[PDB]
């Protein structure tokens, strides 16, 4: 029959996302799991960036969080997220704006890069199918 | 200006879904990245399972893969994977049905439990916006 | 002029005790700091063992907490509580008797070993006054 | 039985004290475990402070150990001493004076500070009894 839609059921579907290619290109395989999850966490976040209207001038979204509230946003401690934001900035994936005075960073969460490997390979995973 | 479709884009908005109960609920404090990751694995292979149809009599959808299998798809080795499937099961996110012999285990992922708590969590979290 | 006896100090001079020869002593050179630390606070819960009546029949003053108990009380993840239980177990300063199920396992903090070389050590060390 | 005082207790009984409140207040959330503990292994440097009779004309307690001895002290390197110097000096849980030349700076370790909320949730914690 026709079921209703339940407030458990939105909640149940609500979730963080990490780019596939995390897993597949090797353009990243000094991406801690932490830090994977952390980029879907801030990923999920983009969108308080937008209403606090933390948008420049180009359009890009930032984050303008201090190191207290991003432990707070990641769950871990000081040294975790010293750990995490290194890793992205690492790989291209953060982009680090020290500000002067005892101001909040201003953080720019970066998309993925994907290559022909990375297409073939994510292609290959999903349509590997049971053999007739 | 309008924009094309490009394919790098498409497959860089490619993810794995992991459930946000898992980062608030009381419930799944046991599960590590590497259960979380592997879930979120599993929920997208769902997908090739309905292309399997690997679907039982009552509509659940189920799969039929060898621990080798189950290793290479979440990448892991032997012991890890022996690890995953415990965390999973011990939370009920994961039910196993023996067949013995030789004929692979039948595994039953499962969706999430959510609470009251869980809700209100991911609800203050969802809307935590920067006070005025 | 003699002085009150204020809260502010008295909360100031609480703290968490690590043994010194965790320092000194390369019998524990592989512990990390996070072991030393989560020593010392379950260390402090030794006074609640006593209260919640957690104690061996040979007088040994033993822990009974979940997971996620133990979790909340050294603020971390359920990896590292997975280290720190085996870095502490392996240099014999942590028992864990098992019971199996979902029943909490038996942890037992046990007090670190002191050589000679250790007691050398640190009385060198507190007493490395400027010469004159 | 009675039990006699044996030296190896005695030694075993000996630690270096970090304040409670550097886990629990939300004023040190961006003190490293490297900083906790520099910070304890200095307060139990105090002594020797007295020893060498590091007190200024207000009875304050300071050091004056050169980088290089800070370094062999904390059993840290020198970049690390750098950035534990910082976090503890900006969290006011250090204070520095310079004299200019090679003369080995002037430090003062401070005492931490303790809020209502600080208070609470220690309070809250050694009281957490089993139910």
């Amino acid at each position: 029959q026709n079921q209703y839609f339940t407030v458990q059921e939105n909640y149940k579907e609500r979730f963080y996302q990490i780019p596939k290619v995390f897993f597949t290109s090797e353009n990243y395989k000094n991406l801690t799991n932490d830090m994977k999850i952390a980029y879907a966490i801030l990923r999920d976040r983009l969108n308080l960036s937008i209403k606090n209207s933390w948008v420049d001038e180009d359009g890009n979204i930032y984050f303008v969080y201090s190191n207290e509230k991003l432990m707070e946003i990641l769950n871990c401690k000081k040294e975790k997220l010293t750990k995490i934001k290194k890793g992205l900035e690492n790989d291209g994936l953060l982009i680090q704006k020290r500000r002067g005075l005892n101001k909040p960073n201003i953080l720019y969460l970066m998309k993925p890069i994907v290559t022909e490997r990375d297409i073939y390979k994510i292609e290959k995973e999903e349509n590997d199918v049971e053999p007739y």
